[PDB]
C-alpha cells in the first residue's frame, strides 16, 4: 500500500518528445497495469486503461476510457473519455482533460491511477493484487461524481488467463491490447451534473450489471495500422465475450488484426489474436440494412447495422458465431470534415444472439465503431 | 572573428539518415540560429532560415527560402526557393539546389551561412549577434546576382521579444517556427539573368522596404500536421504582422495551428501560438468569391479569395483584424496531379487593411498558400 | 565452410520491434548479401532477395523473391513470393510464409539464405563468394519442389561493377536496391503439386535461360516513397537490362526515382540512378493503348500497354532507347478495394526491342509493376 513504482507525467510541463520511443518490455503473465511509458512520451505513443459498464438488459450504460497520449496538449490534459446512457434515450458524453496522469504500483501489488486538474478534479482507480476487482472515483466538478466496480468471480483466476507471451498480447507486431480482468460483474453510483436541457440526474448499475476492462499501449500511432476499428464486450446467455478488431490503413497493406476472447460460464474456450484468412481466429463481417431488416447505421460513412462475429477453432469445426446488432445509439462525433465520404466514431448497446451451431443464446454489449480518414 | 562552431553538410557525403534524430534542444531568448541537426539531416527533418521582402507599394517583392530538407536532399541538393516579381507583373521563381549547406557561429556572436555547390555558385547570409540585421548575398552563375538586406531599428531589441519557452516558439510539440527579427527595414539589390521571354532584369527595393525573416525546424515532416496552410509578412500602416496558419492533416486529427506576432511601430502588441477554438490567439477565415468582389484566387481546387485575420487579446473584447485580398499573383505550382480536386501552391502581393475598431490602415503583403492530397 | 556470420530471425521470438532501427552501413564493392538488420527488423524496415528466371523465347518464367519485411511478419512470417508461367498460359503464384529466415556468411565468403517452416520445408540460397553463381532449392511440401541455378558468364567480374558508393547503390535517400550478378544465364527444374485444375506440373528451363537477381533493403516503407513502380529485367540481343522506376507518393513530393543497369554483352555501359530530368541517367515513360496497338493492360486502373526506356548518357546525346510491350501476364492481384480507381500489382513477360540508333535488337523480359492506393 506504500508506492514501489511511480510514473507521474504532466502534459502542461514537458514530457512530449517528437521522435519515437521504444516502451518498457511486455511482462509475461502480467497484466502490465504500470505505464509502459513511464517518464515521457511521443507525439506517438498510447496507453489507455479502460473501464465500461451497461445493465444486463442494456438500458444503462457508463464507461470510461483514461489515455495518455499527446492528443490534448491543447486542452492541457490526457484524455478521460466518459460516456453514459440512460433507458429513456438520453446520452451524456464528454472527452474531459487532466493535466496530470500518475499511475503507481503499491507494495502488496495493487495499482493505483489518478488522473488529476488544476482545479483539483480527478478519476482514480485502483486495482487488486490480484487483477479480481477495479474500483473508480470519479470526482470532477460540474461534470461527473460516482463510483464504478469491475468484478471477477470466476472460478479460474485472472492470472491464470493472462497472456505468456507477446503474441498473444497483440494486435499486431508492437500493438498491445489485453482484457486482464475477463469476465466482471459491475455496478455504479454517478450523479451528472447537466444532462439533456441542463438538469441533474444520477445513474445507476447493481452489482449484477456486466462490462470489461481494457488495457491497452503501443508505440505506433493509431492511422499507421488502422482505419476503422469495433470494439464490443458483452454478455449472451453463458458466453462472455471481449474484441477488438481493426481493418489496416495502407501503411499495413489494409490488413485486419484482431484480439478476441471467448468464456462459456467462466471458462476460457477460445483465443484469437489473429483474423481467419497461435491459438484460435476471428472472422469479423460488416452487416448491411439491405441484409438484415434488424439494427440502426451511425451517422457516418459507414452505413453498417451490425456485424457477424465468428470464433474458429484451430484444430476442428466447432466454433461460435454471434450476430449483432446495434441497438441503441451511445456516441457519435465527426472525425473528418463532413460530407458524403464524412467519418465516425459511434458507440452502442448491442443486442447480440447466437453461439455454438444451432445456438440462438440472446444478450447485449457495449462497444463501439471509429473511422479515421486514412488512406 | 573565426567560426566557434560549425555544421557543413555536403550531399555527396552521408548527410542525411533513414531514421529519425531528435533536433539539438530549443534555447530560451535566443534566436537559435545554428542548425538544430548539424551533424546530419534525418529521414525527415527539415530546417528553414527564410528572408522575404517587398516593397511599399507591393510592386516589388523578393524572397529567399533557404533549407536542409531531407524532401530537398531527395531531389537533388540542399534547397533554396528564390521567388521575384516586378512592377509589370512578370515572375521569377526557381527552386535552386546546392550540394553544401555551411552554418557557423562565429566568436562575435555572429551567424554565417552558405548555400554552395560544385560550380561555385552560392546563396550566403550573415546575421549579427543581437539580430538587428541580416544581409544576403547571391551569386547564382546564370540565374541571379546581387544582395538583400533586413535592418531591426526598434528601440525595443528583436532578443526582448523572442520566445523565452517551447510553447512560444512552437506551432505544435516538435514544430518550431519563429520570427527572431521581428519588424525590419528591407533592401534588394539583384539582377536576374533571363525574366519573361528573354532578357536581364534588375530590381530594387530602397532600405525603405517591408517583410521579414523565418527560422523554422522539425524533426516531423509537413504531411504529419498539415495539409493545408497560409504565410505571410506584411505592413499595415504602423502595424508589422507575421502569421503562419496551418490546418491538419488526419495524422493531428484536423487540428489547427498558427504562430503570429503583431507588432505596432516597433512593439509587440500581440503574440499568438494558438487558434479561436469557438499569449493571445488568431482567427483566420477564408473569403470566398461569392462573399467578396475585390481579390484573385489561385488556380487549384483552393478558391478563396483572401481571409480575414483577427488577433483575439486575452481578456479584452477589443483585438485587431486584418482584411487580406489577393492582389497579385507571385508563383504558383501544382502539388498533385491535376483535376477538379487538385492542389497546389499560389504566392501573393496580399492588399491588407484594417487594425483596432475605429482603425482603417491599409498595407500589403508577401505570402503564399499550400494544399497538399493528404486527408 | 563454417559461418563467420549468422542471422536468425524467428517470428516466435522477439524478431521485430515497434521502433526505427537504422540497418547496418552500406559496404562498397560489396554485394552485401548478409542481412543489414540482423538482430531484428523494425516495424518499418524490409530486406529484398530475389532470383527470376524465363526462356530465350519468353514462353515459360519462374521467380522467387524473398524477403524479411514488416508487413509479411504481420501477415504471418518471413515470405516468398513465388510464381511460375507455362507456355499454354497457366500461371501458378502463391505467397509462401517461413517461420524463421536465416542468413549466414561462411569463411570462404559464400553466403547461404534458408527459409523454413514449422513442418520442415524451405526454400534455400547459396550464392558464390565472387557473386558469380546462385543456386535455390525449393522443398516446400505440397507446394512448389526443385532447383533454379544463375551463373554470370561475362569476362569482366560482378565486383567490378559493384556499387562504390551510398549513391550508386540507392534508389533514394536511405533506399538501397542493387543488382550485384549482373548478366545472369539461368536453369530450372522444378515440379509444381497442383496447378489449373488441381494437376501438378513440371517446370524445365535449360541452362540456356535469362533472368536477374536483386539486393535490397530499406528502413523506409515502400508507401512513404512511392505509389507506382515497374520493375524488369531483360535481354534484347547482346544487351542486358534491368531497371527499377518509382514514382512518389505525396510523402516525397511526388518525386520518381530509379536504379537502372545496361550491360552490352557483359560489359555495364550504362549505370543510371536519376530519372531525366553520378552517372547516367533513364526516362520510363508509360504506353497508352490509344497510342500502339500490340501489348496487353493489366487489370487495374493502370491501363498502360507497355513502357519506353531510354537511357541518356550524361556527357553525350546518343543513349539507347527500348520499346517495352506487355506479351504474357504472369500474376495479377488486387491492393486495393476494387472500382474504378481500384490498384493492383501485374507480372508480364515483355516484349522489348530496340537499341541505340539503328539497332533493332528484339528480346524478351521478365517484371511487373504496381500500384498502391496511397495519394
Amino acid at each position: 500500500s506504500e508506492p514501489t513504482s511511480s510514473s507521474s507525467l504532466d502534459i502542461t510541463s514537458n514530457c512530449i518528445i517528437e521522435t519515437p520511443l521504444q516502451p518498457s518490455d511486455f511482462l509475461p503473465k502480467s497484466a502490465n497495469l504500470f505505464p509502459k511509458f513511464p517518464e515521457r512520451i511521443s507525439v506517438d505513443s498510447w496507453e489507455l486503461w479502460e473501464f465500461d459498464t451497461f445493465d444486463t438488459n442494456g438500458s444503462v450504460a457508463f464507461g470510461c476510457s483514461l489515455y495518455r497520449d499527446a492528443r490534448g496538449v491543447e486542452q492541457g490534459g490526457f484524455h478521460a473519455e466518459v460516456n453514459a446512457l440512460w433507458p429513456d434515450g438520453t446520452h451524456w458524453g464528454e472527452t474531459l482533460y487532466f493535466a496530470v496522469s500518475e499511475v503507481v504500483e503499491n507494495s502488496d501489488g495493487t495499482t493505483g491511477g489518478k488522473w488529476l486538474s488544476k482545479d483539483g478534479g480527478s478519476i482514480t482507480f485502483h486495482i487488486a493484487s490480484d487483477y479480481t476487482a477495479a474500483a473508480l472515483d470519479f470526482n470532477v466538478p460540474g461534470k461527473v461524481s460516482g463510483t464504478m466496480e469491475l468484478r471477477n468471480h470466476a472460478n479460474v483466476s485472472p492470472t491464470s488467463n493472462l497472456p505468456a507471451s507477446d503474441a498473444e498480447a497483440q494486435l499486431c507486431p508492437g500493438v498491445y491490447y489485453t482484457f486482464p480482468m475477463g469476465p466482471v460483474a459491475t455496478s455504479v453510483t454517478a450523479t451528472f451534473s447537466s444532462v439533456g436541457a441542463n438538469g441533474e440526474s444520477r445513474e445507476l448499475f447493481i452489482s449484477s450489471g456486466y462490462g470489461g476492462m481494457v488495457r491497452g499501449w503501443s508505440a505506433r500511432p493509431w492511422p499507421t495500422f488502422m482505419n476503422d476499428a469495433y470494439y464490443v464486450v458483452a454478455q449472451v446467455g453463458p458466453y462472455m465475450l471481449q474484441i477488438l478488431r481493426t481493418l489496416g490503413s495502407v501503411f499495413v497493406q489494409h490488413k485486419p488484426f484482431a484480439v478476441a476472447r471467448l468464456y462459456l460460464d467462466g471458462s476460457l474456450v477460445s483465443a484469437a489474436n489473429t483474423v481467419v484468412g497461435k491459438g484460435d481466429a476471428v472472422r469479423l463481417t460488416k452487416v448491411q440494412p439491405d441484409e438484415k431488416s434488424q439494427g440502426l447505421s451511425g451517422k457516418f460513412r459507414d452505413g453498417n447495422v451490425g456485424y457477424v462475429l465468428e470464433f474458429a477453432k484451430k484444430d476442428s469445426e466447432h466454433g461460435w458465431t454471434f450476430q449483432i446488432s446495434h441497438k441503441r445509439a451511445v456516441w457519435s462525433e465527426p472525425t473528418s470534415a463532413p460530407g458524403p465520404d464524412g467519418t465516425g466514431k459511434s458507440g452502442w448497446i448491442e443486442a447480440i444472439s447466437g453461439g455454438a451451431k444451432g445456438e440462438n443464446y440472446e444478450g447485449h454489449g457495449f462497444g463501439g465503431q471509429l473511422q479515421i480518414p486514412v488512406p
